[PDB]
């Protein structure tokens, strides 16, 4: 229940999913997202997403 959202595009993550572009498994959390990490839809970097 974190589902936060990107500060640039709008691409709300799904944690409890993880993310395939890159490579994460799901109930993973995004700050455990690794640093390289990149909303895979605008570009915006990972401190630009926010807990809406
Ligand atoms: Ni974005």
């Amino acid at each position: 229940m974190k589902k936060y959202v990107c500060t640039v595009c709008g691409y709300e993550y799904d944690p409890a999913e993880g993310d395939p572009d890159n490579g994460v498994k799901p109930g993973t959390s995004f700050d455990d997202l690794p640093a390289d990490w990149v909303c895979p839809v605008c570009g915006a970097p990972k401190s630009e997403f926010e807990a809406a």
